[PDB]
């Protein structure tokens, strides 16, 4: 659905939009338009936040529609692999 | 509700008021109007007490009205992150 899916998503779905806003701010770089070290650190941090939110997003999808065969072990393994990469 | 919610809150809700009184006392600084080291330590301690009380406060909210989708793991992660910050 659309309204029911949005209601069940709670703030997990809005995490992607918040992270997009944060990425736009980092493109503006906030206080000063610079990059190096800490900039990459905070970018990696909010990417990890993106993946953490996506974990709950996909956790709700197979819980509110159908369990199917996702076996969330594999998706958390994939998320850890992406974080490592 | 108002009366039922207050009765179910017990002393967890009053923890915020007690901490506000303690913060006012620390602004008065009790024995002597000074700051440094131990002052920041006790302030951090009573902030941690604030967050610990808020944990039970929000634990009762979704237990007495509706479980919803809070997943208290994320809120305790957030509280630990705030304490670290
Ligand atoms: C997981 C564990 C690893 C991750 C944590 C440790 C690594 C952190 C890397 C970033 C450090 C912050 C650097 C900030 C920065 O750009 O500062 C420059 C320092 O440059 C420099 O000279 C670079 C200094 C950083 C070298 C890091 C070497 C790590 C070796 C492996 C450690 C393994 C544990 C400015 O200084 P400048 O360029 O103007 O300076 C020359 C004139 N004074
Ligand atoms: C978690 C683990 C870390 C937290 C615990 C350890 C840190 C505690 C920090 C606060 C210590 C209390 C300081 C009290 C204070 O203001 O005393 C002044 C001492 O100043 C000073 O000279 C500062 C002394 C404190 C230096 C602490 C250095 C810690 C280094 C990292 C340790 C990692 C383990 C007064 O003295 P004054 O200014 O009049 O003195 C100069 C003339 N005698």
């Amino acid at each position: 659905e659309l309204f029911t899916n949005n209601a069940l998503n709670l703030v997990i779905i809005f995490g992607s939009c918040a992270a997009l806003i944060l990425m736009s701010f980092w493109f503006r770089r906030g206080n000063r338009k610079r990059k190096g070290f800490l900039f990459h650190a905070v970018q990696f941090l909010i990417y990890t936040i993106i993946i953490s939110a996506v974990g709950s997003i996909i956790n709700y999808v197979i819980e509110n529609y159908k369990l199917k065969f996702i076996t969330p072990g594999v998706i958390d393994f994939i998320c850890t692999s992406l974080i490592a990469v």
